[PDB]
């Protein structure tokens, strides 16, 4: 049956950097695990699904079943995109590729910030590498939208901007939440996805 | 400049019935009033907007400006759809129209509940009247979607199911929040909209 990996850094791992044990706990135990529970129920009454992976489902299914699998993938990628020892600017190959695609880190950061803060309704802000060209791009998905449906767009980083991701700690202030996201970006994970 | 009417029953009006001073205050002062502030900002940039009514903007504009006006209307309709002395089962005209369209109040309640609880992402659950047939229907919109963009459709009632509407008091439990909505439904307002 479907399961998800534990938080890489534990329920309180980001508390000192502005995502509280309580915010993270609700987000993981209620929202993320809830999607897993719902997908497992759906597989009992849709036998085709029991043999598909999360990724296979995202690529081949649509509607509510897609939303469950995609939300599972997106949330796991989101926790892996954050780290208590992250933040600041990337170095090495990640820095090189960001500079080549966006001009500078500051320009990349402005574009991602404005997309993340400006996304209307529930969604996800992404950094992706478009393997059609090699160029990095800022990209947003709506609701459970997942870059895997556009197979050229390799995911590097995501920030959940569903209100449930930040409302506990930040209430309506998504801008403040995104500033916090920058303080915890896991550049090591981004480098692994290149 | 654009403005919104005050809450009909005060910031703490629904607290005894399950929507707290804090939940309602954030929702009205930050989100609802926030949309008004943003629309007025847009109107200084574009003077043609400033003379249009909220409903005119909803019918004619698209994109971000639409989202602002539609959210302004949807939220006012939402506050008018609730009342501390409401809840329970309607009587008179509204009851007759609900019974004629859905068979019974119980059947209507079950349909509206399931649409409201099941809406994926940000959105709104509505009771509307088709003005061609007079028949009432449960109708959902996504994000800022508003029944006024559809032909021959009059809004009667709405429940906001964006996560900010319930996350302070209910967190992930939207089902519990919708049960609370049922305890405050303003059937007097629905009667005025028939
Ligand atoms: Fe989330
Ligand atoms: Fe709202
Ligand atoms: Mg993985």
């Amino acid at each position: 049956m479907f399961s998800i990996p534990p938080l890489p850094w534990g329920y309180d791992g980001l508390a000192a950097k502005g995502l509280s044990k309580q915010q993270v706990t609700l987000h993981y135990d209620k929202h993320h695990q809830g999607y897993v529970t719902k997908l497992n129920a759906a597989a009992q009454t849709n036998s085709a699904l029991a043999t598909k992976s999360i990724e296979e489902i995202i690529r081949t299914e649509k509607g509510p079943i897609f939303n469950l699998a995609a939300q599972i993938f997106n949330h796991t990628f989101y926790w892996e995109s954050m780290c208590p020892n992250g933040g600041g600017e990337p170095t090495g190959k990640v820095a090189d590729e960001i500079n080549a695609s966006f001009g500078s880190f500051a320009k990349f950061k402005e574009e991602f910030t404005n997309v993340a803060v400006g996304h209307f309704g529930s969604g996800w802000a992404w950094l992706v590498k478009d393997t059609n060209s090699g160029k990095l791009k800022v990209y947003q998905t709506h609701d459970a939208g997942c870059p895997l449906t556009e197979p050229n767009l390799k995911p590097l980083l995501t920030c959940d901007v569903w209100e449930h991701a930040y409302y506990v700690d930040y209430k309506n202030d998504r801008a403040a939440y995104v500033q916090t996201f920058w303080n915890v970006v896991n550049w090591k994970n981004v480098e692994r996805q290149l």
